[PDB]
């Protein structure tokens, strides 16, 4: 189903965004396979411009089109999986993702996700 979310970056993570005029991007995806594992892998390689600061390079391809603000990407790998780097706090709608089921959380249309570095 159609999912439009906000991805906010805090604690210094915003300095690695393509658009440095704001600390967030909007992501649009029309796939039932969207999850935090493929979302973290995609942010790691396409939204965060600096290497090693967001997620480890721990890890098949099933690619899909996504919108990041007004830019289309065709390399969103629904089969990729990545863990958030320790020291990065994840919030969904300002709730700690630990009370949401972390990686098992079903991301929903209009969710506001925040990544806050303590590193």
């Amino acid at each position: 189903m159609k999912v439009k979310i906000e991805l906010k970056f805090l604690g210094g993570l915003e300095s690695y965004l393509e658009d440095k005029s704001k600390n967030y991007v909007t992501l649009e995806i029309d796939s039932k396979e969207l999850n935090f594992e493929n979302l973290i892998a995609f942010i790691r390689d396409n939204i965060i411009e600096k290497k090693f600061v967001f997620s480890d390079y721990d890890i098949d391809e099933k690619l899909c089109k996504v919108m990041v603000d007004n830019k289309e990407y065709s390399n969103y790998n629904l089969k990729d999986k990545a863990k958030i780097k320790p020291g990065i706090i994840v919030l969904v709608n300002e709730y700690d993702w630990e009370i949401l089921g972390t990686y098992s959380y079903q991301i929903k249309n209009d969710d506001k996700i925040c990544f806050l570095s303590t590193l």
